[PDB]
């Protein structure tokens, strides 16, 4: 099964996350406000692992300039179509270099859990701090911690759009120091018939302290707020 | 994709048809009342293609002796477990010979559409007539008539039981004089993880006249009533 957010899996991403109730509007509003508490005059924002560019489309209404970075060509193409006047870069959060800084650097919906190892987590946070202005803010939404992840968790939901029915079912296990989440889809419509699709991801269960250490090593002060967009909390970092 | 009602598919059958809202309890009572209209003192009943024996389990409360016939060993295993004191035969509705006759011979939920052409349909009706008492009745629930079938129809539902979630989606097309219905499942539970299953059936769209021809050739009078347990109506046949 693919792990790379490509092809039909990428094409299905928006529909299934909206169908599950993800509200990128509220999240963007909440982000913009959190960003402004820490950095009252913030003007620009880079969203790293920006996926299909849903946060970016809403954040564009709150920030003068927004920009993205995304590893998967196929997610990125959706995001560019959604954000045709923003610059969105094809690149890797572990090692990119844009030559410019932003009032905010965000990395949402546990994209950071695609990293494996303290070294990768450290590298990425060093990048974020390399792209943040001196009076701005870095925001990283973590994955679950080892101690609060619920192994055996199943999600199942169905959404219909454009005449096509899409069912998504995930199962998640504790696979060592990461969550194995295996997701299957069935997609059906009168004219297209039925097709089955599948993806599978290891999403690293970093501990709180590992994130705190990566913020620290990057020069940032770090704070953690439990709950957050997805239940997993939110870490914010200020340069210093 | 299997076409033989076996393995996991046979194990998911009752749960999926329950989830879709099938009520074998009402259907058996309705069938018991139909049978006593045409044959007031009927006392025994053979359910042909009895599947998991859901009809028989309820028909046992209305008829003193029930018996089943079923082609899939795995469906039949479930039926026997459910109907421990009835005789349930492993065999083929086209060519079976039990050496006794019943007040009612029934064949429900369009199982008759698993037959390929007029010759098979005629042969199963003649076998039904061979197992019906002279003052008894044959009941056959047809598949859709060609004019009443909707190509492109999609069914999608998700049910959960025992912490296992089961999603079933089907899509149907016109294939020569039959419906091709392709059915996919996703089944996930905390311990067993997630799996995908699929089945596919060709169910013949016999016309009303083809059914009537088969009944009449078997020496049965024939009547069709629209509606019925599934929208497809019901044929009844009386010998003599
Ligand atoms: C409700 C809940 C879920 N979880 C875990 C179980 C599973 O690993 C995840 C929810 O899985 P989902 O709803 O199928 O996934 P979600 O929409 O959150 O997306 C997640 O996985 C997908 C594959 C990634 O692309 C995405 N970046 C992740 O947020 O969070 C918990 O640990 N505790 C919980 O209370
Ligand atoms: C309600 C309705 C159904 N149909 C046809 C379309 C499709 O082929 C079928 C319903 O699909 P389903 O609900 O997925 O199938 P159902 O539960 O009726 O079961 C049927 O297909 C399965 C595979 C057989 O084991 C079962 N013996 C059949 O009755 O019936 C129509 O053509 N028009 C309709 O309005
Ligand atoms: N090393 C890496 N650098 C950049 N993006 C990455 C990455 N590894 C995974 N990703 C991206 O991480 C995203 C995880 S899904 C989250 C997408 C988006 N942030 C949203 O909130 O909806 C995917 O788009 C995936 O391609
Ligand atoms: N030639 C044949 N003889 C007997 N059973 C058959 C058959 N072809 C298909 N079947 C059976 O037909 C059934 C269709 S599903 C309907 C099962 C059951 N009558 C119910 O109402 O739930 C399955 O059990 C299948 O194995």
């Amino acid at each position: 099964p693919q792990a790379d957010y490509s092809g039909e899996i990428a094409e299905l991403y928006d529909l299934v996350h909206q169908g599950k109730g993800k509200d990128y509007h509220r999240e963007a509003a909440d982000l913009a406000a959190l960003v402004r508490r820490h950095s009252p005059k913030a003007a620009s924002l880079l969203d790293v692992a920006c996926g299909t560019g849903m946060h970016l489309r809403h954040l564009a209404d709150s920030f003068g300039t927004v920009e993205g970075l995304e590893l998967s060509a196929d997610m990125l193409a959706i995001a560019r179509r959604r954000n045709p006047d923003a610059v969105l870069h094809h690149g890797d959060m572990r090692d990119f270099s844009l030559g410019r800084r932003f009032s905010a650097v965000t990395c949402m919906f546990s994209s950071i859990g695609n990293l494996a190892g303290q070294a990768e987590l450290d590298a990425a946070l060093e990048r974020f701090a390399a792209h943040v202005l001196p009076d701005g803010v870095v925001v990283v939404e973590p994955w679950w911690f080892p101690e609060n992840f619920t192994p055996g968790y199943v999600a199942a939901g169905t959404v219909e759009a454009g005449g096509t029915t899409v069912t998504r079912v995930s199962h998640s296990s504790r696979e060592g120091e990461a969550t194995r989440i295996e997701v299957h889809y069935l997609v059906a419509g009168p004219d297209r018939g039925i097709t089955h699709h599948e993806e599978s991801h290891r999403i690293t269960l970093f501990t709180r302290e590992q994130y705190e250490r990566a913020f620290t090593a990057a020069g940032l002060s770090v704070e953690f707020m439990p709950g957050g967009p997805s239940g997993r909390g939110l870490f914010t970092g200020l340069p210093g």
